[PDB]
């Protein structure tokens, strides 16, 4: 996160750290709890990723320095992605994450809504993002979890800013148009969490921008409003 602060314990009880164990343990992606056995992430995170055996999501984690060896976490049994990804600019860019085992909802871990489908002509003005990523173009993983409020840019503001790429109705952009806030490398899969009549909602899924928060250069997301279809049809499976 680029511009970001530091987050508290219990803040962000929905944002998981994603890590692989191969070839050898580190942070990847984040993602955000939305059920009792589901992560929802970026598609585009599981590009390196041989099997889910490899894969460890930690919840209720704010430094990264709390990840050692007796740490717990939960295995994961299944990576969906959605069947018409391709590449993170061109859409789709969505997955679940069918965990090994239920997760007991605590203060430090519990699931955000999804947004209604009725708030479709909602105007969302409470908007965060959240990760453990890089503060600038070059750096490292943050080890505090960092938030950094951010605007949503209507798709036509954000098509302009991005003329190589189709920025379709499945996307939400985000970020000031002065530059200065946005996610970076190693937040993408996380949540764009917008607080809507005191109840936080995921509207996006971190996904892609050209450089960090540059200006004129919103961040895109997938709008996982788009998709609640998709998501309620893979977790009933
Ligand atoms: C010790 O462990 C480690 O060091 N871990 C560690 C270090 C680096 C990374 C990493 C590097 C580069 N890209 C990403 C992914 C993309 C990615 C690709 C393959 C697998 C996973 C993720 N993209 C973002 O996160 C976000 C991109 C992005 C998103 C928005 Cl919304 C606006 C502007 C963006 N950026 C444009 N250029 N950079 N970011 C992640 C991951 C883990
Ligand atoms: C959840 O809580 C119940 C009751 O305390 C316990 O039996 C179970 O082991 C816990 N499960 C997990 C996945 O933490």
């Amino acid at each position: 996160i680029v511009g970001g602060t530091a987050s508290v314990r219990g803040e962000w009880p929905w944002q998981v750290t994603l890590h692989t164990t191969s070839p050898t343990q580190r942070h990847l992606c984040g993602g955000s709890i939305i059920g009792n056995q589901w992560i929802l992430t970026a598609a585009h995170c599981f590009y390196g990723v041989e099997s889910p055996k490899i894969l460890r999501v930690y919840s209720g984690i704010l430094n990264q320095s709390e990840i050692k060896e007796d740490t717990s976490f939960f295995g994961v049994q299944e990576i969906i992605i959605h069947d018409q990804y391709k590449m993170a600019e061109s859409g789709y860019d969505i997955a679940l994450l069918k965990l090994e085992t239920t997760v007991n909802y605590t203060d430090s871990q519990r699931p955000i809504s999804l947004p209604s489908k009725g708030d479709r002509n909602v105007i969302y003005t409470d908007c965060w993002v959240t990760g453990w990523g890089y503060r600038k173009l070059r750096d490292k993983i943050q080890n505090t979890l960092q938030k950094a409020k951010i605007p949503l840019v209507t798709n036509e503001e954000c098509q302009k800013r991005y003329r190589g790429h189709k920025i379709t109705h499945k996307m939400i952009c985000a970020g000031y148009r002065e530059g200065g806030k946005d996610a970076c490398k190693g937040d993408s899969g996380g949540p764009l969490s917008c607080k809507h009549n005191e109840v936080w909602h995921l509207v996006g899924i971190t996904s892609w921008g050209e450089g960090c928060a540059q200006r004129e250069r919103p961040g895109v997301y997938t709008n996982v409003v788009e998709y609640v279809d998709w998501i309620l049809e893979k977790t009933q499976a």
